[PDB]
């Protein structure tokens, strides 16, 4: 139940990974609930980043691992993702 994991920090992770370290499902970065927020998919580098139409974990920003914003109870987080590192 793992099949693909990130090299590094994840930066250059693209994989459909949805799940954070708490097993909640990552938020789309499309979502009304991120505006004001700079990592969602009107960031004028979503593009590149890999933020788009989904909610799949990213590390946009060089962050330790790929991480996706969350809900916790109603309240706006993030976190990181549950995605194997390569060196595992
Ligand atoms: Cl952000």
């Amino acid at each position: 139940g793992n099949s693909d994991c990130y090299f590094g920090n994840g930066s250059a992770y693209r994989g459909t990974h949805s799940l954070t370290e708490s097993g909640a499902s990552c938020l789309p970065w499309n979502s009304m609930i991120l505006i004001g927020k700079v990592y969602t998919a009107q960031n004028p580098s979503a593009q590149a980043l890999g933020l788009g139409k989904h909610n799949y974990c990213r590390n946009p920003d060089g962050d330790a691992k790929p991480w996706c914003h969350v809900l916790k109870n109603r309240r706006l987080t993030w976190e990181y993702c549950d995605v194997p590192s390569c060196s595992t």
